[PDB]
């Protein structure tokens, strides 16, 4: 009988009167009977609070924030099937437009053909390791034509991102990554030369070095290449880890020359979700031309009466991303995203200057437009202390939700560590004006209790 | 003057009757002004219309429906970034559960520190991915032990979905596939060991043959692989691709043995955006214990004062389909999962008992939980010609806005023409009936038109 | 403890898991019990997937797009009876205001009691009856006064739409519908007069011919009738089928005369849910003055302490659309108006001159605001064969969604076969492009494909 | 130089603050100019508070709430064409199912081929002219075949609705309609007969008298029209106008024999968006047969390869009632109908007894399913005087937003003054009681200010 009561109740009990949520969420086997919707749901979205505030979040460099438009269109698109080409045809014609325009928008070569050579994919690390696997390929033909070993390729690289220490581990390719030293956190020409060989594959600058903020310049790495082939017959090519930079510098540092303007950039990467404005998800790896891109590597697929050629380690995939993209392409525009951009800069500037006036602090970057990204990476002047530490400091901002990130720095400078605050777009002037309060306030009490 | 009237009218004019929406939508250069955001949506909303109807497309295996709660959990996880464990915490948990749930429901041994062995991924592609290298890692260790040459290895399986011969040719392995032949489209037992050797590192059946929605029953093949052992001392393990079986059988045909309950097998992989009911963008992979997984492809991350580990292609990407997918488990559990996947398989019996009465037709799936996924595919009888091609039929069906495919299988049976309708969640019986009628009506038309 | 169990279900189940959503939706007779909302409202949401999508059709003139506002008003007027004036008498106000503007934009005579003379209506084809009615009493009126039989009255009209041939039918009127033939596919003064006689009730001139999309000029029409009157004494009147034109020409040809600028024309009649920019369900006609509009097919009706007079066949009904229509219409006004008709008539102009460059066409409708509504009308130059008819070309556009009608014209032009691209509102250049492109499509699969 | 200005202004001016919403909005010529949508939509909003409240309106007999489906069915439907078969299908279809429905519930033989013979309306006024013109035309007929005079034809009926009178003008028909009269407020037999003549077309009984919310039993005119042709040999038919009654009696008096039960009922039609719970706009109209309806004033348009009759004065027009009548019909059946309509009954119930209690009143209608529609009707008893009229009492209910009608009825009773409280769905109980409140107190006033 009983039955019939306790079924009335899971009917009319409210959400936290009902007996379906006064027990632990299930963590370890497949729960056995279904339960009422609006509890499983409440129970999810309670949990996630625990996640924190992530537009507080200030070491992400990933978009934490979307507009109106954005969020009907994903939602529009949380069933658009980015990989069936015939199925949803008008996605992948609006994904087409996308790849011209962030080649044009990287001054790539005119497609003769009527479209540019690349793809969009979920993210950097994907586009990276198809630029990846494009390089490898292109050595290994080169090789087998001059008949020379083929098993001992190596990439050389500066402080990358770790998703190239996967690209290195899962292809088997020698890392040859030129530490960070005091004075230099990055790959200089002299260090990248003494590592190349007939063995590289290629070099890859970091157009946005993660744990500084700041730009490995191309243009010097470029010609110290183009000598080494004049001095050894060795022809190296380069492929941009423009994560970051992509979508930056073409909107506010255009006379930096980091692009296709490059004859040895063969390939270029960026993450769209980061300063591209799109939502995560979203990635670029753009081709210098049809050359570059080994047709192995290409698989084919029927697309309006014809065949279009597909290039991507991942298959079934939403699509919104991509649409989304394309509307903020269209929205924004270079003016848009200058417009953009330059906010994100004023902050970082902003707070760069403001936090140099309360402690012995060196500036490893600074958010100058033509240095990098919209970032304010520093550490404590050497020798010198304050009573704290950053991590200390860092701490006590979480105390206020804020996240922002303290960590030593590699290779030969593992001994310095550095704070890094990101200038995300949604992070305008007032709110970054409540950081610096919270941050004065921080170091008070560090002060009032040594 | 004009500028100010220009602007007036940018101002007060109406959506369509605006200037910005004058002109075609560009296409080939990154846009030069920003725009009104109105227009810019609306044009590209429009544009979409192009694609069809997801819930009329028959073709997709992936979920084109979602209740809504997801659609809530996705736009409040448009911006949480599953691969930040540490700065998105609670969302990482979740995941964790998620792997533990999923490992559950394939009979994986009972997990270590409470946790499964698994990662979460895109999709089931990645997820194959991961698990090849994991074969090829654990086979390269076990010859170079032997003292074997490592350079030539090779995988079997039978006829599997594209990705796999796109992991073949990403990582230098030579593909043997079982070609299909008429009266067996699929790998069977003897012609499977007849391509094993030493240098194998791993059979790949597929619980639910994509061509004909067929599984590959693994018990078969499992033994098959004990006997070759014991003739040859060639141990060879299994991996299952049970991107749709994955979430069908464990809850309609548990009888089944295909998962972990094989000794053989020590990584599953499934796509929870097909029939796990999760939003695109989701994919599971499994494995058996710690030993199955090479520590070697695992980068630790830092994660509540202790190191986690994580294996993936991909990085950063939005956290909503697994947040999504914890939810479809909690509210659904066994009993609501069997009962949405019946609700399929009684539409695609029902289909396929229809469709029979209509047409010369041989089957190859009808629905049967016991031998696959809730599909129909069919083709005409060898030998009958009733007037029409099934190409001819599939294109009556578009002409209401269905996507019902008509393709020639593959291998040794590349002159049978099939038909596959798929019956995924959200396509009722009434929405089928439908289906059914305008099949009629095509049948009719096509007899009147010669 | 079966019941119970299943009871249990009925409860938690989801939606596709549900039991009530594993069978086929009922359709013979009345059901029996009642069911989970959510399942019956999918059933029914999913199966109006199969109607297409209305943005494509391409072949309706009502509007298939409403901006934000207009769906808030109908959503809060989904209850407002538009006939009890005195239950919701504001609504009942904007609608006279509205009578006032439309008649206002057609040079309607302004009126001295403050209010002129018209009526809202479903749509076009109840403002022609109401129109029919009206001719058909003025007439008998006359006759009987002359005393002449008025048992064989008879209406001239061209190409007109369906709803004349429907007023005719049920009001016992013969029609004389001059035949559309080569050359000329509307009605021309000659051939008018020669169906004129004591029993016309009145002559209908199709501002805005559906079948080809060009308008029917009333000025020469009209003068024939001063000179056949001046010729046999009788006076004729004419009664305006502005359903498209009503609302294009005022915006974007406001010097082509075919409204009460004609002193013959007694009423107007136009369809607001075409380009009168209002959602489905509103029409308009207007009589130039309370002599044109028989008292004895009005009925007054208590009206805040005075007295108002309604003239319509159907009674209860949705007040949204008049109420959207004068949103419509303060939010736009004439500059707004012609702004969105002029984006249409752009469009149009654009697949004309594109779509002519693609085979042997011989344009009927170019888009010229000049010569009718925003469509682009065709058909293959005589005598010429490119491999295929528009019938197959319509076909391998409906397989992107479009619908693009393909039809014979009538009269002495049966074996003439053309398409018609209708651009309304929310037809955008883009969008259009995109038609376009899916048209050059069609043409190389038909190409490549003779059979 | 001051352009520049109204424009900065009409841009950032909130919706009171702005220059556009500070006159008064045109009434008399088109509007020159556009203007803001939002002021533009505020003020229509406003004015439209001055129709005061619907809910509140107990005067209106169509429904004045819709669920939220209903309301999103509606919103979904604002764009598709009723009267385009061809170009919106399903809609067509859900249509047809409909008109098999309601004649199913009206007791109509059984279809001949699956579908009966009907057709949607705006409302029952449509429904009835169609049903007239049926009827003249049946008559004209029959008539013209014994060789007799057709300019002479009248319809008999008792107190119908205005639609009725209306009907008779535009197709010039003589209307005998029978007065009402003290005791007998209705058509009766005897009168009725004594109107009937060779050239009368048919009788409309009025299943549902709006005046007084009675019944007009067609069983008892049914059996005189019998006698009548054994005597005269004049067969008349019948045309029940039940757009009340036609959604209320099947549900809570099924044994009311009033439609297709009897013979001479040819043709029925009823207001859907009355009773029938569907929003303004939808009405029906059943004809018993393909013989009732004259094939002269069907008109037939192309419909999925074949061709469908439609018979409608109007012609373009919204879908979005007839899909949300049907929603109504799967969602509540016979048994959610009859819980709601009881609802009502049981409403109307309690206030004409509690009414009663007030003051010395004689009722004509107290709610009585078996008499009636949910409805109190009463006046004062005759030469009675408690210090008021009716019509101060509806006046002094209408400051608290109530319209309750006072309203003296026709024919011979034209002295007598009847106020009519409707009780339909949305004036639950609760509801109800506040009017019974404002009632006593109108009444406490009226006595204390003679
Ligand atoms: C963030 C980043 C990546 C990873 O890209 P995702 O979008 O996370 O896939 C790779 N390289 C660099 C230099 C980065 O900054
Ligand atoms: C659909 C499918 C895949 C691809 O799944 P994704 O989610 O797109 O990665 C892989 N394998 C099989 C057997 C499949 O059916
Ligand atoms: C569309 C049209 C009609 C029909 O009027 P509705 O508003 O659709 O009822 C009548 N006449 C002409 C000339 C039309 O174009
Ligand atoms: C309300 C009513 C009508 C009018 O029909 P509508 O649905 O209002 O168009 C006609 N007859 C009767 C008996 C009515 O009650
Ligand atoms: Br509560
Ligand atoms: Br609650
Ligand atoms: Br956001
Ligand atoms: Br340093
Ligand atoms: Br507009
Ligand atoms: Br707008
Ligand atoms: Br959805
Ligand atoms: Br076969
Ligand atoms: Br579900
Ligand atoms: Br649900
Ligand atoms: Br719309
Ligand atoms: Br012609
Ligand atoms: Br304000
Ligand atoms: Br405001
Ligand atoms: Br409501
Ligand atoms: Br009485």
């Amino acid at each position: 009988k009983k039955q019939v009561t306790d079924l009335r109740s899971e009917l009319l009990d409210s959400r936290f009167g009902a007996k379906s949520i006064s027990t632990i969420a299930e963590s370890k086997r497949f729960p056995l009977h279904e339960m009422r919707d609006d509890v499983a749901f409440q129970i999810i979205n309670d949990e996630l609070y625990l996640d924190g505030n992530a537009r507080q979040n200030l070491a992400t460099f990933c978009q934490t924030w979307d507009d109106e438009n954005v969020h009907k269109l994903m939602d529009l698109s949380i069933n658009k099937n980015w990989i069936d080409k015939e199925e949803y045809p008008q996605s992948a014609a609006i994904d087409l437009r996308c790849v011209n325009m962030v080649a044009d928008l990287w001054h790539a070569p005119a497609p003769k053909n009527g479209q540019a050579v690349g793809t969009n994919t979920i993210g950097s690390s994907e586009a990276c390791m198809l630029g990846g696997m494009a390089m490898k390929w292109r050595w290994r033909k080169r090789m087998e034509a001059a008949g020379k070993p083929t098993d001992k390729p190596n990439l050389v690289c500066g402080p990358v991102q770790i998703c190239w220490h996967k690209f290195a581990r899962y292809w088997d390719v020698e890392l040859r990554e030129i530490p960070m030293r005091p004075g230099q956190l990055f790959m200089d020409p002299k260090r990248m030369i003494e590592a190349c060989d007939e063995n590289t594959i290629g070099v890859v600058p970091t157009f946005g070095v993660t744990y500084t903020g700041n730009y490995e310049f191309p243009q010097p790495l470029h010609d110290a290449l183009d000598k080494f082939q004049a001095d050894t017959g060795i022809d190296i090519d380069m492929h941009i880890d423009a994560a970051s930079g992509g979508f930056l510098a073409p909107f506010v540092a255009p006379d930096i020359v980091w692009d296709f303007r490059l004859p040895r950039v063969k390939s270029i990467s960026a993450s769209g979700h980061k300063f591209g404005l799109a939502p995560l998800g979203c990635g670029w790896v753009i081709w210098r031309d049809e050359e570059a891109l080994p047709q192995e590597l290409v698989f084919n697929v029927d697309y309006l009466g014809g065949q279009i050629g597909t290039f991507a380690i991942n298959f079934s995939r939403p699509a919104g991303q991509v649409i989304a993209q394309y509307y903020e392409f269209l929205r924004l525009g270079r003016e848009g995203y200058t417009k953009v951009q330059n906010a994100s800069y004023q902050v970082a500037a902003y707070l760069a200057d403001e936090i140099a006036k309360l402690g012995p602090y060196e500036f490893i970057c600074t958010g100058r437009p033509d240095e990098g990204i919209p970032a304010v990476c520093f550490k404590l002047k050497d020798g010198e202390d304050p009573g704290y530490t950053l991590y200390d400091l860092s701490e006590r901002l979480r105390l206020r939700g804020w996240q922002v990130p303290a960590f030593t720095l590699g290779g030969e400078a593992t001994d310095i560590v550095v704070m890094r605050i990101m200038c995300r777009r949604g992070f305008e002037m007032d709110f970054a004006e409540l950081l610096l309060e919270d941050y004065k306030a921080s170091l008070k009490y560090l002060s009032d209790h040594p």
